[PDB]
DNA sequence: GTGGCGAGC
DNA sequence: CGTGGCGAGCGCTCGCCACG
DNA sequence: GCTCGCCACG
């Protein structure tokens, strides 16, 4: 009766609709538009949505089969027209469409027709012999296209609804927790317009870096930057000002930012350095989007500065700074560390010496010849580890997860929970997550350092018992085979170790989900236990994973580097 | 655009293909290789060869500049390496090749990071001690090579075989390649070919590696590692001994001589010539004169260099090995080879009174009965006081004397009208396997015996015409030949020797007809004998055309036989000589 | 028998 | 996000004929 | 004729 992609769909259209503030976002003809919607028949919405999943290009109706929706789907396809939603092949008024439209034959066949010198060169260039040339509606037959701004209107819609979800989700249940909604993220309609379309943008040009087109990409960059001086005087984001961080995102200024930081990459690929430079010191220069960014930029930048333009002195300036600022991670913070020493280091730099002196103070190796993991698994299966697991960072996480559910899920923090389709409260990702749970968080990791084996076993059972099967960003319920592994594992860690590792998740997840070794081996009797990273030919380790090899020998666990040799 | 190098490489590749009986001296895989080179983009090709005359190791990719070819290498880097000419970083696995390739401040930084020793310490020596360091069935090598790798950076290496292929390519053009070969033009000559000079491809591929072990030995020698050039010279006799009985090495003794030169076993006995000398600079006496022996047992390869093995080989039975009978013996046999030159040949009997006057061979005195009754004269010698090069204060010397003119040309001098009297000849048809390629500065014989038996009627017919000619004669064949070549190249030829045709005319006009005629006969008959020997300096006084040759010695510098062999065959054709001394 | 190449699909 | 339909691109083989 | 890159679909 009443398939799933119309279902979400319509959970969606309903969370929004009944929710008076943010419908008030929308004009009146906007409204309109959702009514015509509603006044489709079912027919009609379960075409309108298998078509608006896709990329807006025409389609014959020749390529059109949906057993779901009707054995023929014309009439269909009328009402969708009469409702103003589809259009039919009398509105084709573009050249490229209509060109792109056509097969290969068909596109040969016509060539040949206007005695283009060549009908059987490649189909770009009869495209292009076509293009400088200007009835090829005439020989291709009947076609639709979905209306834009209609689907425009339902674009905007469902990015409101999630702006961060899978299609097994309409079956899927997500965790428990109350909606609390208190602050307006957009300030008004036309906000969320100027939010859209800088998404929109971001998401051309993450396409275009993807694909290696850096000078379209560069280009697209450019105008993005060229619209943004031009709003980012605007009044709305002063309210956008005034919202907290982890809603901040969400903003106009915050997408703009993630732009300009692409561009960065962008200018480096391209090896225009110096325009980077401004880039960076641009973006070092405001503090009020992207925090967690700050750390990123000082380290490229300084490397900008030391390696490529060679303009020494600044480096040390930008170094020294770099160290200074509060919002660097410890990663970054060491990247800027060795290279500050490097620099000190070389007769190039032996004047400058007198520029360092702010400078703060600031593992196991082996190896062995399909599987680089599985490689190293069957060795300690030799070694007497009976147990291990090949799971990265998402291990830990988990045994996090499995310690720290009633916390993570808490009430009481606005904001952090707005409907029922998260899978972890807003601020995961920010320090405010943890100075906002510090009571319940201080106490009860507190309660994990010293409690006993099974007590960590009894713990991790009860959230397995209640938890089981749901979608928590933090657990994967297949990362382990069994609960009886886990509680295994949690006994051979401890209760010191475990107690560290949930710190690090709590305090940095960001961070500590990228610095984790990929394996944990361990002898179900003994309960000694090693942490392994695994690094065949070409692999090395970042600094990330040797802070954590660091960390973790420092809780007592013992850590290991394994190389594969060819 | 269509850049020099990539305009000469095509240039030597297509004169290669357009042969196609040398071309069945290739396999298909590596005919396959080329055929892609061919089919790659233009600035695919010109990558290639930029890459292929820079030397093999693996370079970062940092320090590769050509603009003329691409602005971003990237994708030409790509199409290289997916056509399998060159490898990237991604394939840097030894950890010798990857400690070589690292900068000195870079080697500093890995070092301290180890712990290393003395890390101030010189590039070698950390690299000695990572090496060692590694050696701790497997080895903990591997992952200092990874760190090493990450540290260096993005680096390419041109691809060994297919480098090895174009390598024997351009071996095979020249057998006889500096850049001017795109814009350089040459004589006209008609290709005469009609042997095949490699039986097949692997006897190419041991020439080619006698080439390169001969190259390693010389380069080693003048670096002064005389250890490891003796090495690779032992390495290199077995290489000759282990080739023997081979059947090709037949074919190569059936050749003519002056295309003997382009074989394994020549190439090999040059090895063994250098062999004396790297032997006796390390007082392997016992072993010189048994190699020396060895090579003289034959008169296949080399037969050239006879003059100075003889030599040689007289001086070392004659001196710290002391052993003088055998030394007589020797010197009596040397005299008694025909195709000895005449300085060694006045040298070794030098030896011969040298010895005889010292009371320790009186006794061996029946043996003193070969001697020639040639004595040794002494012409006008004379000092100046020096203060500045040699050859310009002589030349300032003899205008003070009267000589207004002057020229330090040394023997290209009269090779280069040598070059303008007898250039058609040099250049003439008729003669099959002097000329192979459209690329040769000079016939295959030349310096060869051949040479002059072979085109002895037109050459006794032009030296007559030469001995007889008046002035008039000389001074228009002169300009014939400049007008008709002016420009070529050729080997013989200096174009800027000589201020201007009408110096050359005035300079024959000077020394006159019939020294020329013989001068052109001995350089003809044995040129690499005749030409060595001529004096540095010429000068002459442009009033009377009375004309002197000078060769200048500064303090501690002496005559050369050849040099004095010469002065005596000018005297005898009636030109004058005089010998200038400079004192420091 | 072999190579080298050009045309099919 | 991982996998399948599926179009676009592209290579391949084989076969001819000159020739030792 | 084949494999590979691209876009629907749970
Ligand atoms: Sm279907
Ligand atoms: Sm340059």
């Amino acid at each position: 009766e009443f398939p799933y992609y119309l279902r979400s769909f319509l959970v969606v259209l309903k969370t929004v609709l009944e929710n008076e503030d943010d419908m008030l976002l929308f004009d009146e003809q906007e409204k309109g538009i959702v009514t015509k919607f509603y006044q489709l028949s079912a027919t009609g919405q379960k075409l309108y949505v298998r078509l608006f999943q896709r990329k807006l290009s025409w389609i014959k109706m020749t390529k059109l089969e949906y057993e779901e929706i009707a054995l023929d789907l014309t009439p269909v396809i009328e009402e969708l027209t009469n409702a103003g939603f589809l259009q039919t092949e009398s509105e084709l008024q573009e050249l490229s469409e209509v060109l792109e439209l056509l097969s290969a034959p068909e596109l040969k066949s016509l060539a040949k027709t206007f005695h283009l010198v060549n009908p059987n060169g490649q189909k770009q260039q009869l495209v292009d012999a076509f293009l400088k040339l200007a009835r090829a509606k005439a020989l291709a037959g009947q076609s639709v296209r979905i209306c834009k701004g209609p689907r425009a209107v339902f674009s905007r819609i469902l990015l409101l609804f999630s702006l961060t979800l899978l299609v097994n989700l309409g079956r899927m249940e997500f965790p428990s927790y109350t909606i609390n909604r208190k602050t307006h993220i957009f300030q008004d309609r036309d906000d969320l317009i100027r939010y859209a379309a800088a998404t929109h943008m971001l998401s051309d040009i993450s396409s275009a870096m993807a694909n290696g087109n850096w000078e379209e990409a560069k280009e697209l960059a450019q105008c993005a930057k060229r619209d943004w001086n031009r709003l980012k005087n605007h009044p709305s984001l002063r309210c956008h000002e005034d919202l907290p961080l982890f809603l901040r995102c969400f903003t106009v200024g915050w997408i703009y930012t993630r732009i300009l930081s692409r561009f960065v990459e962008i200018l480096q690929r391209l090896h225009m350095y110096e325009e980077a430079v401004r880039e960076l010191e641009s973006l070092l220069s405001q503090r009020i989007y992207c925090p967690d960014s700050r750390g990123r930029w000082w380290d490229r930048l300084a490397l900008n500065l030391h390696q490529h333009l060679k303009r020494l002195e600044p480096t040390i300036k930008c170094i020294t700074e770099g160290l200074a600022d509060p919002e660097v991670r410890t990663g970054h913070r060491l990247s800027l560390y060795q290279r500050a020493v490097r620099l000190r280091e070389s007769p190039s730099c032996k004047k400058f010496k007198h520029l360092f002196q702010q400078l703060p103070e600031m593992v196991k190796h082996v190896t062995i010849t399909c599987s680089v993991e599985e490689l190293a698994l069957a060795h300690y299966r030799r070694s007497g580890f009976d147990q291990g697991i090949h799971g990265e960072g998402s291990t830990f996480s988990t045994l996090y997860g499995l310690l720290l559910w009633d916390i993570i899920f808490m009430d009481g923090i606005p904001d952090v929970f707005r409907n029922a389709c998260q899978a972890f409260p807003l601020d995961l990702c920010t320090d405010s997550f943890f100075t906002s749970r510090r009571p319940a968080l201080e106490a009860r990791l507190q309660l994990i350092h010293d409690a006993p084996e099974e007590s960590l076993r009894a713990w991790v059972a009860a959230t397995w018992h209640e938890q089981e099967g749901r979608v928590a960003s933090l657990v994967s319920w297949d990362r382990f085979t069994s609960l009886q592994q886990a509680q295994d594992l949690v006994s051979c860690l401890g209760g010191p170790v475990l107690s560290g590792v949930c710190r690090h998740l709590a305090a940095d997840f960001r961070h500590c989900r990228g610095g984790l070794p990929a394996l944990v081996v361990w002898n179900s009797q003994s309960r000694h236990f090693k942490l392994v990273e695994v690094k065949g030919p070409n692999d090395r380790l970042s600094h990330k994973q040797m802070i954590w090899l660091a960390e973790l020998q420092k809780l007592g666990a013992e850590v290991e580097v394994c190389h594969v040799v060819a």
